[PDB]
């Protein structure tokens, strides 16, 4: 017996927005003018290419279902869909792209305050998903986006699943899967919970603290289940005090109920964010700084009743 989902799905006319340029391959940087509102909202437009794959259309509409039903500052905002030949998702533009690409590009300019605040913001995002009984199943530094260096959001709800009325764990049957981020119980038994999401939070934090290194780089995915069974885990990043690493390591416990809760991760990373140089040791951390448009509003200041 579940709460009804009264999220609004907004259908947009193709004339309400203009593609300005291409970001990925498709995803476009563009501008959205809501019908007679005198606002310009910078948007990312995810447009299906194939469009004659019925399967592809079920996939994109699940993303849209999930993104319509989440409203949190640390989770990507869907603004609407457009039902042209090619189905278009209109989202808040996240100008600095993925946090994975951002920490690789800016290894040299990123202080402890930013890393730990990112750890908090993704924990807030994930705790909110948990409140909404939602399991992400694909948390990774690639699936967190940068609105500003101060503000990130969890994205890619492609794999996200809601637990049922009494559905504690979730059960799936195949596809291309991100082994190197998955909980042991997920790889062996396709078991997914908020606690399997905490495993992946652990790996996501290891990616940030190693400025975007590949987890278990040059190890085959077939080997990963055995290595974890053997009790091997990702190594302590150079910048990490034992306090930060010990938190990552608890997210990688075999007993899923022994892992921290997202709410606890918010707390531990906040405590550490209050005194960042005590918890991460970075060369020259002390000298680190990062960042008609008249009716432009960020989507975060564009609210619908
Ligand atoms: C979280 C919504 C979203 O997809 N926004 C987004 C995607 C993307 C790709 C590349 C550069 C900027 N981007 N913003």
């Amino acid at each position: 017996g579940e709460a009804p989902n009264q999220a609004l799905l907004r259908i947009l006319k193709e004339t309400e927005f203009k593609k300005i340029k291409v970001l990925g391959s498709t995803v476009y940087k563009g501008l959205w003018i809501p019908e007679g509102e005198k606002v310009k909202i910078p948007v990312a437009i995810k447009e299906l290419r194939e469009a004659t794959s019925p399967k592809a259309n079920k996939e994109i509409l699940d993303e849209a279902y999930v993104m319509a039903s989440v409203d949190n500052p640390h989770v990507c905002r869907l603004l609407g869909i457009c039902l042209t030949s090619t189905v278009q998702l209109i989202m808040q533009l996240m100008p600095f792209g993925s946090l994975l690409d951002y920490v690789r590009e800016h290894k040299d300019n990123i202080g402890s305050q930013y890393l730990l605040n990112w750890c908090v913001q993704i924990a807030k995002g994930m705790n909110y998903l948990e409140d909404r009984r939602l399991v992400h199943r694909d948390l990774a530094a690639r699936n967190v986006l940068v609105k500003t260096p101060q503000h990130v959001k969890i994205t890619d709800f492609g794999r996200a699943k809601l637990l049922g009325a009494a559905a504690a764990e979730y059960h799936a049957e195949g596809g291309k899967v991100p082994i190197k981020w998955m909980a042991l119980e997920s790889i062996l038994h396709r078991i997914y919970t908020h606690q399997s999401d905490v495993w992946s939070y652990g790996v996501t934090v290891w990616e940030l603290m190693t400025f975007g290194s590949k987890p278990y780089d040059g190890i085959p995915a077939s080997e990963i289940s055995s290595i974890l069974e053997k009790g091997e885990r990702l190594p302590q990043p150079p910048i990490c005090t034992i306090d930060v690493y010990m938190i990552m390591v608890k997210c990688w416990m075999i007993d899923a109920d022994s892992r921290p809760k997202f709410r606890e991760l918010i707390i531990e990373f906040s405590k550490m964010a209050r005194d960042p140089q005590r918890y991460l040791v970075i060369q020259g951390d002390e000298r680190m700084h990062l960042p008609d448009m008249d009716d432009v509003v960020d989507a975060d200041e564009y609210l619908i009743p």
